[PDB]
């Protein structure tokens, strides 16, 4: 495990989803309302998910060789598997706490599913120029996502009460700014243009992870907007 | 790319794939009502989701060798994989049209996911007599799912809308039709009997799933039966 | 097909599963209310998806080697194919018939889902005493869900109708023992321990899987309880 430099960022990582998961496990015990209930349940697998893949990256079973640029290259290949299933999780965080109509809701799931899809393909793509085919195709569905999320939800919110809108404008914010480093990061990393070594690329990947998973559902889950209007 | 004949017709459908994709949407953006949203969502994922499969059969990513009558034969997998996704959204465009109870969309989508699956196990099975057992299955799924879309489907289309009535019917008949082609070129094809060979298989499967898929959705996008009866 | 002793099991259990599929599809032919089509929708597709995974084992489509202890150790990978798709249809049998809250359900089958994919990766891990890491973790979220099916549905059950909550009783009791015997053979057999041969492991799970599917359908589909109240 320790032969691998960045082991260092995998064992973190690992941790720090997997005290989340526990924390937000233990804070949903005292909960009834059916409404926090569907909040909790979302916002608790997604560490979860990544605590285990997280895990298989540690371990290294999550690792692949890929042939490209003549080199045998290290692929993470885990980290598409935990994002295929916590994305749209996080995704149904923000529809759900708006009240999406069902059609929106299956836009942003489908245009999310294409972005990882897309960007598993150009991870495993031994073509090199061919990579970057599959990156600018997955950065267009994050685009639309990107724009759903403020031109779709944003104007949503502002109907609804002023505990939720308030509460989804940050997370709102929140999810545009740290989403968005995920395409550079891959871009410059190992799996693009190779000018950020492997070591470094999976510490960013980490505290984006963190703060996506763990920071996101902190922010959530101490907000009353996850509560049924109750007396 | 040009390596393989049968490029062109993988070019030629992921061009009328993203042509069709991007149509959907633009066409798409002037819609509020919350029962077109619906469909305007499930039907421009179709294409997209074909674009993308036909850009990695194009691209030679979703292409393996299966080895089976003593040769290596050319598979595109990728085929499975856009069919995984896209079969049951088409599905479901069909159930939502007819407000289809929730027991028949699980027979359905379950029903759908059989015979994909099925047919993708068949397709890199190494025991040639093997392909055909998983082929029978795969359209004993099949004809499941057409019993269905005719006999408690169309009797389900007579007591809605004259309008979502015959706008059902015609794109209950066309799938009906189209459907039931692609067994029948698989069995020929090269991933059958190999009668027919690889290029004109692939020029077969690319106007099916046209026809399928945009065809399809010209049709029902068109139509006022995606809209909820409204003054 | 004959060349592993095993194979007379895997037959057995194609057949068993392919007869129960057969019965179920019958019996609900004459099945017009909407709840019911719902519990034999869920229950016919158990069996029919564990039917073409046994099939897949006995053909030999379904099973792969893993180096692991020196040695190319026999892994049927297709159980855990089945497992995946048939474990949350189980789950949401028991749900539904207690009229659970939707974040109960997505806890529940996301907690399968991890139950699951972590035994997947632990059946396929090269490394021996890191397998057994994978086994607690999955056991750890079946644990989980054993909890929430008695500290979260049985008293649920007891304020609905006095034949879904006997229903329901039963039906918790018989999947409560035979689930948690999976993690037992798991251990002492082929992907664990290596305690018990492979043949006799494949007969305890083909005993388990019967039961836990086609005799626990038997149960369901003959009480009143999947009927809504009707006149
Ligand atoms: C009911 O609705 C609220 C339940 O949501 C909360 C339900 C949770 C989503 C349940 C899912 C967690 C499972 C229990 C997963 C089990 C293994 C976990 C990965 C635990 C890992 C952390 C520990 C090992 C440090
Ligand atoms: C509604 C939304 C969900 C829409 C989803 C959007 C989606 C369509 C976007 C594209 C997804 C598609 C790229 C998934 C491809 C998975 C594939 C990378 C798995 C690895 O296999 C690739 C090659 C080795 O590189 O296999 C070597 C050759 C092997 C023989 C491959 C044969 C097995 C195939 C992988 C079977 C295909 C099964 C499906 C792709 C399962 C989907 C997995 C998940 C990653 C989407
Ligand atoms: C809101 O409900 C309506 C939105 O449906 C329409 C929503 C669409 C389903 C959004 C999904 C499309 C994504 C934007 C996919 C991005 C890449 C596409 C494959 C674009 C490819 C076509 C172009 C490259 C020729
Ligand atoms: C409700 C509905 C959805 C019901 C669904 C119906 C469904 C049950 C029908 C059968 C689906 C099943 C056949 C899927 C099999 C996928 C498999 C072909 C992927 C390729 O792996 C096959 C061999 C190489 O040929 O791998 C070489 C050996 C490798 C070591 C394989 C180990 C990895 C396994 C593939 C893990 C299994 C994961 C699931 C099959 C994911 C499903 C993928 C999708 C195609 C269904
Ligand atoms: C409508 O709601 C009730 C339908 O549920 C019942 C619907 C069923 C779930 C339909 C799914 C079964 C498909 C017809 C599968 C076809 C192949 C089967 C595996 C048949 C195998 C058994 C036989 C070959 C012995
Ligand atoms: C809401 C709930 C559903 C939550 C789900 C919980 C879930 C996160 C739990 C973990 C699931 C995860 C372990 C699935 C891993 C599948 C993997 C074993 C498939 C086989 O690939 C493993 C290695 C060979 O051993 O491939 C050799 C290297 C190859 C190059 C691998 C590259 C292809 C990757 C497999 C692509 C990943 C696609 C997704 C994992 C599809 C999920 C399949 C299914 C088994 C979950
Ligand atoms: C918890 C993990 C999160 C929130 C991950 C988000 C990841 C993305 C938004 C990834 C986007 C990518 C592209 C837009 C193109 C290049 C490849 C990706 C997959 C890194
Ligand atoms: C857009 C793509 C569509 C609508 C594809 C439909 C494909 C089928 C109905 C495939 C059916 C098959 C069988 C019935 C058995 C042989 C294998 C298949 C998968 C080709
Ligand atoms: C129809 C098949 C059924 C009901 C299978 C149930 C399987 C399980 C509950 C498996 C559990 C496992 C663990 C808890 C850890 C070890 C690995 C598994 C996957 C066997
Ligand atoms: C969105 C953030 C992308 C920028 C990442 C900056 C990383 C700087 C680290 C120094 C680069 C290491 C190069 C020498 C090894
Ligand atoms: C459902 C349509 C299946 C029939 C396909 C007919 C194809 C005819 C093309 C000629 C066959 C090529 C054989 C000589 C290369
Ligand atoms: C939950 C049941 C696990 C116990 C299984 C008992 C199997 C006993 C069979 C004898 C073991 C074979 C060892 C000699 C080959
Ligand atoms: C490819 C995996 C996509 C499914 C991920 C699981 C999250 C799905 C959320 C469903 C949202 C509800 C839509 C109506
Ligand atoms: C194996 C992939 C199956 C899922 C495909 C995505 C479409 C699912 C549509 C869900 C229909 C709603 C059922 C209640
Ligand atoms: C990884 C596969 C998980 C999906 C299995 C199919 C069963 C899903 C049942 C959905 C229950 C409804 C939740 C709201
Ligand atoms: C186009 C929608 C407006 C909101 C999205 C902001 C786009 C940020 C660009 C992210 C950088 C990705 C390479
Ligand atoms: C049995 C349901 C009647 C409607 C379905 C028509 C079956 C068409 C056969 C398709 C050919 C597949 C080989
Ligand atoms: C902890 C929840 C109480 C009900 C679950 C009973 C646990 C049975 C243990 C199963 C054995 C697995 C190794
Ligand atoms: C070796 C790099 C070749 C450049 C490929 C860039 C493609 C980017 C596509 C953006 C439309
Ligand atoms: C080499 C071909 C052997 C014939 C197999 C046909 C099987 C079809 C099964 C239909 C019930
Ligand atoms: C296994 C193929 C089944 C096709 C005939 C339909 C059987 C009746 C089903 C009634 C829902
Ligand atoms: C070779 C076996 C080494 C023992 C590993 C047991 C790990 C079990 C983890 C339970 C917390
Ligand atoms: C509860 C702490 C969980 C941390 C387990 C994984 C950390 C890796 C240590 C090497
Ligand atoms: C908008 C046109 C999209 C076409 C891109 C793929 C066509 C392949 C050209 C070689
Ligand atoms: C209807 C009987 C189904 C049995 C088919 C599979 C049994 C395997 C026989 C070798
Ligand atoms: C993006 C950083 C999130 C910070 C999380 C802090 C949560 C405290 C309530
Ligand atoms: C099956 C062929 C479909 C033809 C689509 C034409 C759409 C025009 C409205
Ligand atoms: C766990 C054993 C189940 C027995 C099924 C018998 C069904 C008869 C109604
Ligand atoms: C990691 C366990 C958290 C302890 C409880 C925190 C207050 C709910
Ligand atoms: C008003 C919300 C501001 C949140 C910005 C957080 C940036 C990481
Ligand atoms: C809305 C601001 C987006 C900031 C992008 C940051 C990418 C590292
Ligand atoms: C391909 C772009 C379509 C242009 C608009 C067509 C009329 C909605
Ligand atoms: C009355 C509907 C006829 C549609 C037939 C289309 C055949 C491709
Ligand atoms: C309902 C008519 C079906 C026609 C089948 C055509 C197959 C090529
Ligand atoms: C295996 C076929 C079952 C025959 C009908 C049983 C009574 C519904
Ligand atoms: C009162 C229900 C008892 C069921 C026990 C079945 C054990 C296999
Ligand atoms: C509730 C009793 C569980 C029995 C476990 C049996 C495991 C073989």
């Amino acid at each position: 495990i320790t032969g691998r430099p960045e082991w260092i960022w995998l064992a973190l990582g690992t941790a720090l989803m997997g005290l989340g998961t526990l924390y937000f496990l233990v804070k949903g015990m005292g909960v009834s309302d059916p409404d926090a209930k569907k909040f909790y349940a979302i916002t608790t697998l997604v560490p979860a998910i990544a605590f285990t893949m997280y895990l298989s990256m540690l371990l290294g079973y999550g690792l692949t060789m890929v042939p490209f640029g003549g080199e045998q290259n290290p692929i993470y290949w885990a980290r598409y598997a935990d994002w295929l299933f916590t994305t749209p999780l996080l995704l149904l965080d923000l529809a759900l706490l708006v009240d999406a109509d069902q059609g929106t809701i299956l836009a942003l799931v489908g245009a999310d599913g294409i972005m990882i899809g897309t960007g598993l393909v150009g991870a495993l793509t031994k073509v090199y120029s061919y990579r970057f085919v599959w990156w600018a195709i997955s950065t267009a569905a994050m685009l639309y996502i990107l724009y759903v999320l403020f031109f779709g939800f944003t104007s949503k919110a502002e109907s609804m009460r002023p505990e939720v809108a308030s509460t989804f404008k940050v997370l709102r914010n929140v999810t545009v700014v740290l989403w968005s480093a995920y395409p550079v990061v891959w871009l410059i990393g190992s799996e693009g243009a190779g000018i950020v070594p492997l070591n470094i690329e999976t510490l960013l990947f980490m505290v984006l992870d963190v703060s996506a998973k763990v920071g996101f559902g902190l922010i959530l889950l101490r907000s009353r907007a996850i509560f049924g209007e109750a007396e």
